[PDB]
């Protein structure tokens, strides 16, 4: 057993009466879905290569929708709180369980994500990945700043919180910023 988010009754993993995540990590270099570089350009600003920065899955990214440019979700913030789980195979348990906030300024669309971003409903809703979970967090780790958490696709809690200052202010050169 070594996802500690029990399955409820609608299949949704849940840990002390929070909504679970599942995590990996990603590199890829674009600019992203919420315009974080320069306009007409596929270059990231370089604080979204390297701070705690996210692509959610898909449904959650538009809270619904299917759009990848400038999803209704850009720019809003989550903490993330390991569990000690982890998909087994695919994952570990972390050092620690410290929580980390993150920013979404990208998408990890279906497309091409089916096993951990394949989910075909917003939170709320009761669909799951393939692993249970109602949403995925994909972490950038273009500086190894998941690396630096020795974060190996923790199971996380998760819920939305106010931007720290410096994450708001950052996402207001994004394109998305009042689209
Ligand atoms: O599709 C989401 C995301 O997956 C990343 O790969 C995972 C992989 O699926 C998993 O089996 C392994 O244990 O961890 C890696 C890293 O988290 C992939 O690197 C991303 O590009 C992709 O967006
Ligand atoms: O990079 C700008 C470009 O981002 C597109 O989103 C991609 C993103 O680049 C990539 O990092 C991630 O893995 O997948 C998403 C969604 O496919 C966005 O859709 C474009 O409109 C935008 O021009």
């Amino acid at each position: 057993r070594a996802q500690l988010c029990q399955p409820d009754a609608h299949g949704v993993r849940r840990f002390n009466g929070r909504p679970c995540a599942s995590t990996t990590r990603y590199v890829d270099g674009h600019k992203g879905a919420c315009g974080c570089g320069q306009k007409g350009s596929d270059t990231p600003f370089p604080w979204n290569l390297q701070k705690h920065v996210t692509a959610p899955s898909e449904r959650y990214f538009d809270d619904g929708g299917s759009n990848l440019w400038c999803g209704k979700n850009c720019g809003k913030c989550v903490r993330l709180t390991p569990t000690g789980g982890f998909v087994p195979g695919k994952g570990g348990a972390p050092p620690n369980h410290n929580p980390v906030v993150f920013m979404v300024t990208n998408a990890c669309p279906i497309n091409g994500n089916e096993e951990w971003c394949g989910i075909s409903g917003k939170p709320g809703t009761n669909h799951v990945n393939s692993h249970g979970y109602e949403v995925h967090f994909d972490l950038q780790d273009q500086v190894g700043q998941v690396e630096a958490l020795h974060w190996d696709n923790p199971e996380v809690t998760w819920e939305e919180v106010p931007c720290p200052g410096d994450l708001q202010a950052n996402y207001q050169q994004c394109e998305c910023h009042n689209s």
